[PDB]
């Protein structure tokens, strides 16, 4: 499917060189950064959506995530489906496990306090995570069956909002350097 949304945010730390490529393709080259998030997807996420991607380059030097990333409003939730990462595996309060698309994921919740929302203003809000148990191999075509993760989250008391905001396959980094090239359809 065609993607329609370009996600490109940086807090202004070091160098984050993001290229909005052809169709669903993007690249990021970063170095000495703060925190940033870059990817391609859809402005309006769906709990039914099935995401295909091929990360031609996954080369973080330090702490970066290769991840489905998105938000709902009413209420405000930030969510992840983490397929690969750098030096650091993200975690939070363990809720259980889900099998999807050839992988086993851990389910976690977090709370963020005094923290920038989708809109940038500081408040308190919950995050939902599925994080793969070991890293997914990269460079061939990969599916994330989001509804598997929506369903398993619901069985663990993790309900998503009613008003969907954007939903992208992203590179997120934390005080690191690296290169990535992801294609999303």
């Amino acid at each position: 499917a065609s993607t329609d949304y370009w996600q490109n945010w940086t807090d202004g730390g070091g160098i984050v060189n993001a290229v909005n490529g052809s169709g669903g393709n993007y690249s990021v080259n970063w170095s000495n950064t703060g925190h940033f998030v870059v990817g391609k997807g859809w402005t309006t996420g769906s709990p039914f959506r099935t995401i295909n991607y091929n990360a031609g380059v996954w080369a973080p030097n330090g702490n970066g995530y290769l991840t489905l990333y998105g938000w709902t409003r009413s209420p405000l939730i930030e969510y992840y489906v983490v397929d690969s990462w750098g030096t650091y595996r993200p975690t939070g309060t363990y809720k259980g496990t889900v099998k999807s698309d050839g992988g086993t994921y851990d389910i976690y919740t977090t709370t963020r306090y005094n923290a920038p929302s989708i809109d940038g203003d500081r408040t308190t809000f919950t995050q939902y995570w599925s994080v793969r148990q070991s890293k997914r191999p990269t460079g061939s075509n990969a599916t994330i069956t989001f509804t598997n993760h929506v369903n398993a989250w619901k069985s663990h008391g993790m309900n998503l909002g009613s008003n969907w905001a954007y939903q992208v396959m992203a590179t997120e980094g934390y005080q690191s350097s690296g290169s990535s090239n992801v294609t999303v359809w």
